[PDB]
């Protein structure tokens, strides 16, 4: 902690972190034991910088204790952190001061313009007086050749007055047209002090996010930011809580180009793009889906980026060429990392004799300053050694629930409402261009007032340009309003397909969690997307259906069925009920008319955590000790509060307790106010069976799945595998077919027979 503080304080000396008005809180979140008792604002900032680094150690411990994969936290992360803090602070301070410079110039030109028309109106009145004097003098002289010149002079002044009065009206209309811009610039100028007062805190949070948050998923990234934000609050460090981190670390122009480079429209993906732009250590990209690899290649075509791999034979030549010519290089398969990059990643350059040299193996190479290297892997489960973790910036592309919901909502819209989906796509392109144009319009209009000398009225060209920029600004603003209402037509159509997209994300994230119960249950996002595509485009139940609502019900039903069919063929049969149980719970959440049953499922799981004392559990005649305890624990629900009495009042309960199939005749032994639902009755029977006949819990679970998903939902697993249909239609040629068998079983013969049936060579 002492080393971190000294590094932070020494490295932030160039920083302008002096806030004489800073108030020391009564409870100071001190992490450096020798931090001075009345800490200064700079002392608090460096103390907060130390705290952020130590939070990642706590963060790694929490994921490690839960079995999650963690990457080593090294001092190079801290050096990365403070480096980004210095750069962002200077960048944000420079941008704000530069912006405040234009606003002050723009405001003063408008104020001068208001003065100019005031004297020009005074001049207009003066010129009118001159016309009255000249006309009267000419008339009096005429009433008594030179007088023809005098009236010509008066007529010439009349043209001058006409030019003056037209200039007054046009400049007044310009001032009225510039009233909104003058008001907007005044408001921001007042807020200059507030923004200056939060840059120190805002950049600290932003820099920490770039240096540490890359490897973690959406939930863990948010937890880290909230922990840092909370600490700044206890330290009285000022930071704004309104602007999102993506908006504060990137502009709209860059985000527009990122979309053109096929970057997914997702906040975490946008955060990754910012990391891929503001990195200090070279980025290591983790993208199982592969859009990040495409995005990097789209973003760097103009700079001639080359894709290679650590396993390719030309990697050393490609690396040498990229270093020598300064071209971007993308290297895949970083799980096979070649330690030849160790000097490159550590930036161990030797500058002697006007030459910048990098030692690659035993050969010295001149390093061009435009060189950049990106490392990528498609395996999210790969472990890297701590030495590699210290040399790279982790940028993890993990699927978020919101992003998958958007992907699935868009895909069903494309399949089901192609006219609506196309209209949505055109509007997003139109609105993207429209917002782009407005940004140029406000920038250009600001530049015109910031580059004009003397007065605006003096040069009529400046006046015309402002009117044209204002005229185009109003029309585009008119075009934005009309695109807003048409999106409302798109949004209200898309609301019908929202529950399906929620079901899609829940199903995939259930599939993604199946690796926790067996190492074999590995499922990519493409596997689920193939399932989703099958339900939307290769569904025999939609052949003649035309009603959108009925098609949606078919799609929703068939999505659960195909998901179970394809996943369970690659699961052990003992785990089939577990996956079907979860799909039923996902489908239950989709039913608006059903209750949550959260308490009943809370009791169905865990359950044993309700500790019972010796006096808490009595001796119920007709039940064993374990059965009696299950009665007492189940008694905690309001529905089963009168559980012991109901069993005692039922002498026929003894017969049902020792029946072969008690799950099919579970007595109505639960109390309730309103009549329960068939799904609700099954859950009550499920709790009763678990309490009294745990050997029939699987049988009751199958009935629960039958109640939610149908009687034939699990029937495919009972049939022999139809390898012919799956290989011919469901399996892509690039996808290997994995024949996994338990000992004593071997699927080689099935493949050999399958080739014979198809009369194909193998």
């Amino acid at each position: 902690t002492e080393a971190l503080y000294q590094v932070g304080k020494e490295f932030t000396s160039k920083m302008d972190l002096e806030k004489p008005n800073y108030i020391v809180p009564d409870y100071m979140p001190v992490v450096y034991d020798k931090l001075p008792q009345p800490p200064s604002h700079r002392e608090a900032i460096v103390n907060s910088c130390v705290f952020v680094h130590q939070t990642l150690h706590q963060a790694n411990a929490r994921l490690a204790k839960r079995g999650g994969r963690t990457m080593a936290i090294t001092p190079r992360h801290y050096l990365d952190f403070i480096n980004h803090y210095a750069n962002l602070f200077h960048e944000k301070r420079s941008e704000l001061e530069e912006q405040q410079m234009h606003l002050n110039v723009g405001l003063r030109k408008i104020k001068e313009t208001v003065d100019q028309v005031e004297e020009l109106r005074r001049d207009l009145r003066i010129k009118s007086q001159e016309l009255e004097v000249k006309n009267a003098a000419a008339n009096d002289k005429l009433k008594k050749e030179e007088y023809a010149v005098l009236i010509s002079e008066a007529q010439a002044i009349k043209a001058d007055l006409a030019a003056v009065e037209a200039k007054v009206n046009r400049s007044t209309a310009l001032l009225k047209s510039l009233s909104a811009e003058r008001e907007r610039w005044e408001k921001t100028s007042e807020t200059f002090k507030n923004q200056m007062s939060t840059i120190a805190g805002d950049c600290l949070l932003s820099a920490a996010f770039i240096a540490y948050a890359g490897y973690f998923d959406q939930q863990m990234r948010q937890n880290l930011f909230t922990t840092w934000s909370h600490h700044l609050q206890q330290a009285n460090i000022q930071f704004r809580t309104d602007i999102a981190r993506t908006e504060y670390l990137s502009n709209a122009d860059e985000r527009l180009r990122w979309q053109a480079s096929s970057l997914p429209a997702d906040d975490l993906c946008t955060e990754n793009a910012i990391m891929l732009k503001r990195f200090n250590r070279y980025p290591l990209i983790i993208d199982p889906s592969g859009q990040a690899t495409e995005f990097i290649m789209n973003e760097y075509k103009d700079r001639k980026i080359t894709r290679t791999s650590f396993l390719d034979d030309a990697f050393r030549k490609n690396l040498e060429s990229a270093l020598r010519f300064g071209n971007p290089l993308l290297v895949q398969d970083v799980e096979s990392y070649d330690p030849v990059l160790n000097p490159v990643l550590n930036r161990e350059v030797r500058r002697t004799g006007g030459r910048v040299l990098i030692t690659l193996g035993d050969q010295d190479i001149d390093l061009s300053p435009s060189f950049v290297i990106f490392l990528s892997t498609r395996d999210p489960t790969v472990e890297f050694p701590p030495d590699l973790c210290s040399r790279v910036t982790f940028v993890n592309f993990t699927v978020t629930r919101s992003s998958l919901q958007s992907q699935c909502l868009n895909e069903v819209l494309k399949a089901e409402r192609p006219d609506v989906d196309e209209k949505r796509s055109d509007l997003l392109k139109l609105q993207g261009e429209f917002q782009l144009r407005l940004r140029q319009l406000e920038k250009s209009l600001l530049q015109a007032l910031n580059e004009v000398k003397g007065r605006i009225l003096d040069d009529d060209t400046i006046i015309t340009t402002l009117e044209n920029l204002k005229r185009e600004a109003a029309e585009v603003t008119r075009k934005v309003e009309e695109t807003d209402i048409v999106m409302q037509e798109v949004e209200t159509v898309s609301q019908q397909y929202l529950p399906l997209s929620t079901a899609c994300s829940s199903i995939y994230f259930t599939m993604e969690s199946l690796k926790q119960i067996h190492f074999l249950y590995q499922y990519s996002l493409q596997f689920f997307l193939d399932i989703y595509h099958n339900v939307l485009y290769e569904n025999p139940n939609l052949k003649g259906v035309t009603d959108h609502t009925q098609r949606l019900s078919i799609i929703t039903k068939d999505l659960f069925q195909v998901a179970f069919n394809r996943v369970a063929r690659g699961m052990l049969h003992q785990d089939h009920i577990t996956f079907a149980m979860l799909l039923a719970r996902i489908k239950l959440k989709g039913t608006v008319g059903e209750p949550t049953y959260d308490a009943e499922f809370q009791h169905f799981l865990r359950g044993n955590e309700i500790v019972l004392s010796a006096g808490s559990t009595p001796r119920i005649q007709g039940l064993t000790v374990e059965q009696a305890e299950a009665v007492v624990r189940l008694s905690c629900l309001p529905a089963f509060k009168d559980l012991i009495a109901k069993v005692q009042a039922d002498e026929q309960f003894g017969i049902w307790l020792d029946s072969s199939s008690p799950e099919q005749t579970v007595p109505y032994l639960w109390s309730e106010e309103t009549p329960a639902t068939p799904i609700g009755q099954a859950i009550h029977r499920l709790l009763l069976i678990q309490a009294f006949r745990p050997d029939r819990l699987l049988a009751m679970a199958h009935m629960f799945v039958s109640t939610n998903l149908g009687e034939s939902f699990m029937s495919i697993m009972e049939q022999p595998l139809d390898l012919t249909h799956i290989v011919g239609t469901e399996v892509k040629p690039n996808t290997p077919v994995l024949m996994c068998s338990v000992p004593g079983y071997d699927a080689s013969g099935h493949v050999e027979d399958l080739a014979a049936e198809q009369n194909t060579q193998i």
